[PDB]
């Protein structure tokens, strides 16, 4: 009920979607002074200034990465590794973190919801959603976080499939 | 008043649009297993599962056919060969179907509306629309049928604008 | 207020926006039989018997321009060559002129403001925008009009943004 | 409606039907003591008296002017070219006349009404009417005219056809 209007209102003005003829197949992340976009989502960036800018690529972690200027690093997403198990917030309702992994219930997903990041309690970004496997009745995410050291770690289940 | 309700409710989920940069410019049909869709129409299909296909193309008869998995064949349009004179139910309300030929008041007909499949009194589909003539204050279709054999017949008035 | 709004009435009939891929950036005006569009802004006119024509080009005014067919020829602005001292119209609210420069309250003019035709207090139009710059608490624009022997003039501040 | 019974009172006398087969293709007009009669229009006039006339041809300005016996010289139109902007008096309604262009709304117009003269608010003709184009929601039209050097003028539109 709120969580979905909490998201709306913190996902406003930073979410951006990608769009392909018309078509909204992704959505960029702007957190850090850094823009996320992942590799298989392809198109233009709906923002005029983001548009108009080299991203460099890392096809291992499977992201693109710029720099934002710094009249719009203020206006960014909250970011930390301080996370413990149990609920957090995402933009269909509720995801399960458990033994290090995030898992969300079936109904939900398919092609084009890339790219939307994890929200926590206090509205810090956790992970961002890059793919996502069946598994059983509850599905399982393959995302990208972070941690104390500082090595952003690429979390990946077997077969999945990239939305 | 509830024809255009009916034709709304039948086909609903078994009709898909095809896009061009956000224009609809034409209708894909899904009977019998099979996929129809025309020449002149050019665009991307709506639905994900349909466009990852690889549709033969009979450029006489003016048509794309495909072969549409199991898994949605009972989710199809009727089809029949018995047909009647007299009275048939289109999107735009009713078409007259006399000496056999298909005719439509004037008032209605643009470029877009191609595709759309002719349905009876039962909901059986026994035309598809592909093109039309201005013929005085009544307008005539050119379209593809069939019959008692088995040959799909392509009926075809003079000089024709297609849709 | 009150001015606005015939202006909008207007402008829904004859003020034509350009198409970009996703947002308007910029307006084609149609006035005394001769189609008007700004070189900088780069997309497609609505209409598709405004998009057809092939546009002659002035460099030296920003402006490209084609012939408007027969049947549009009535329905076209107006244009004055007089013009005193004081308040003319605008889409978005108020416009000085005063010692030949019209000139904006700040805060609104942006990226797609581009080709909306300055009014009068007939309905005529006296100038089209085509950028400006911020004046200190107040913005002065760079627009091209006409004169009394029926030249086109154009007039620009000091290092004006092209909308 | 008060102007056109105005318009119909001065045609009532001063107006003659050119009958080809009893049906009507033009207006003879007797104004300033001269009969005018156009080319193409093709039958006889209505009175007996100018009937048995030897109407001079003039072919550039489409015109077949005579002379009027001395008996008919006061039931003749009187006429002048001042014209200021504003409305004249047709016969059917009214007509615009703005930067040199008598306009009438759509609609109107056809083949048999060429001749027709158009009436000020004295009652004096301004013009005589040959021929038009309908530029969509407002038909110029071809006239002839005078003007104060004392010299026939006629004006032509592009395209126009015949009445």
């Amino acid at each position: 009920g709120k969580r979905q209007r909490m998201v709306m209102k913190l996902e406003s003005d930073k979410t951006f979607p990608i769009m392909l003829e018309g078509k909204i197949n992704g959505y960029a992340c702007v957190v850090g002074g850094k823009l996320f976009r992942p590799m298989h989502v392809e198109g233009k960036i709906d923002n005029d200034v983001l548009a108009a800018l080299k991203t460099k690529k890392a096809s291992k972690y499977d992201l693109e990465y710029a720099d934002v200027p710094q009249n719009m690093r203020a206006d960014t997403f909250k970011y930390t590794h301080e996370k413990p198990q149990g609920y957090y917030s995402w933009h269909h309702g509720a995801v399960q973190y458990e033994n290090g992994r995030f898992t969300v219930p079936k109904g939900v997903g398919a092609k084009g919801d890339s790219g939307r990041p994890i929200l926590d309690n206090q509205g810090r970004v956790v992970a961002i959603v890059l793919g996502g496997v069946n598994e059983g009745s509850r599905t399982a995410l393959s995302v990208v976080m972070w941690n104390e050291k500082g090595v952003t770690v690429k979390y990946t289940p077997e077969n999945c499939e990239q939305w």
